[PDB]
C-alpha cells in the first residue's frame, strides 16, 4: 500500500447484520408477522455463497448479484411459512436491502482520512448499483467503485484482483487490498498485494464467533478503518 | 435525468488545452528548449484518435489509451527539431499530463452541487486511471468513475451507455447524459437518455471557434456545471 488501498465491502465496511434484522423488522411488523431475521440473513447469504459456487463452478452463468440475491430469497422463503404471502414486488423490496447497508461507524471517517493519502477504491462482490448507493447514502468518499461485476466474475478469482491494479494503474505491490475474510487477503497476498485485515467481531450479530487471529502475512491489522489510518501515516 | 447524472470529461469538465499548453511550456524550460505546445496538442489529440480508430475497427489488438496516447507521441515527435532530444523517460512525463488536465472554475462547485441531488459518474473515452486520477487531482466528485475501457470500446458505442444504466441500477429515461460535444449527446437522445449540453468555446484555445447551439433535442443548455446545478434546482 503506497499508491492505493482496494476495500472489501460487505462486512469489512458495513453492517449488513443490523441492516436486515433491523429493516427487515419494519418489514414485517408492517406486514403484520415477525420474522427471523437473523436466521433469514444466515440462509440468504449461504444461499448466495452456494449459488455464487456454481457460478464459480462454471455450470450456472454470470447474473449480477442483485440478481443472485434475488433468486437466493426465493429458494429460502420456501423453509418460512410467511414467505408465500410475499409477492413478486414484495421481495424486489426485501431484496433492495443489500444495496441500503449500513457503515460501521469507524468506516466513513477512516475512509477520508485514507484518501487524504491514498486513491481508495472499492474491491467488492456486490454489484455496482448496490456499492454505489451503499457509499452515496453512507457519505463514504472513494476515488473510485469497482466490483467483480465489471470483469464478470467474483473474488478470489484473479480476474477481480487484475482489475484494481488496471483500473487504477499500478503494481501489485503498490495496492493494498482492505478486508475482514480472510480468504480475500490470501488470493491477494498469492497475487503480491499488501493486506490489511480489520478485524470485524460482530459481522454476523452477537451470538457468533467470527475469525479475528492474526496472521503473519497480514501487513496490518487493524480494529477499524481510523486504526488503520493511523498506522499508515494519513 | 431524475436518477443520475453521466459526465463527459475531456473538453466537458477538463480544459486539456491550458494543461498541455502550461505544464507543456514547463516541460521544455527545464530542459532548456521551446515549441508550439499549440501545434503539438492538436498532432497528439489527432494521431491518438486515428490509432485509436485502428482500435475499434479491430484491425489493431486493444491497448489501454495511455498507452495509445504514449505511441502518438512517438509518431508526432518525429515531426519536430527538438523530437530527438526527448528520450522515453522524458516522453513518459510528457504523457502523465493526460491524467493531469486542470478542470474549469465552474467544474468543482456544480459537481458539488449536483451530487446532492443526484447520483453522477464520469462517462468518458478516456482510459479509468486517467480519470480517477483527474478526478482526485481537481478534487471533483463523483459517486463513480465510468469510462469506456470498462467495456473495451468508444462513444458513441450503445453498450457503452447501457453499462451506465447497467452499473447505477436506473433506466435510460431516469439517466441524463452531460458533454459540450454534440455527437455525444446524440446518442444518449436516441438511447432514451435526457441530455444536457455544456458550451465549451475555449476547448480548443483562443484562436478557434466552437459550435455551442443551442439544439431542440437538448433537455438543458448551460454554460457552466454550476449553471447546470441551478437549471436543476441543486
Amino acid at each position: 500500500g503506497l499508491k492505493a488501498l482496494f476495500f472489501d465491502v460487505q462486512g469489512t465496511l458495513v453492517d449488513f447484520y443490523s441492516t436486515i434484522t433491523r429493516e427487515g423488522e419494519a418489514f414485517s411488523a408492517v406486514r403484520g408477522f415477525q420474522a427471523d431475521w437473523t436466521t433469514v440473513t444466515e440462509q440468504w447469504r449461504a444461499e448466495y455463497r452456494s449459488r455464487l459456487d456454481q457460478v464459480i463452478k462454471g455450470e450456472r452463468p454470470w447474473t449480477t448479484t442483485d440478481r443472485i440475491y434475488r433468486e437466493a430469497l426465493d429458494g429460502i422463503l420456501a423453509n418460512h411459512p410467511w414467505g408465500a404471502s410475499l409477492n413478486s414486488a414484495d421481495r424486489d423490496e426485501l431484496n433492495s436491502l443489500w444495496s441500503k447497508l449500513i457503515p460501521w461507524d469507524d468506516t466513513a471517517p477512516g475512509l477520508a482520512r485514507l484518501r487524504s493519502k491514498y486513491i481508495t477504491s472499492t474491491l467488492s462482490n456486490g454489484s455496482m448499483a448496490s456499492v454505489l448507493r451503499i457509499s452515496k447514502l453512507g457519505a463514504l468518499p472513494f476515488d473510485a467503485i469497482l466490483t467483480a461485476e465489471l470483469v464478470r466474475s467474483s473474488k478470489p478469482d484473479p480476474k477481480v484482483y487484475q482489475l484494481a491494479l488496471d483500473s487504477v494503474g499500478i503494481e501489485a505491490h503498490q495496492a493494498m487490498m482492505v478486508a475482514c475474510h480472510k480468504y480475500d487477503l490470501q488470493a491477494a497476498k498469492r497475487l503480491g498485494f499488501k493486506v490489511a485485515f480489520i478485524a470485524r467481531p460482530f459481522e454476523f450479530g452477537p451470538n457468533k464467533k467470527v475469525d479475528t487471529k492474526p496472521e503473519q502475512y497480514f501487513d496490518y491489522y487493524a480494529n477499524s478503518v481510523v486504526e488503520l489510518a493511523g498506522m499508515l501515516g494519513a
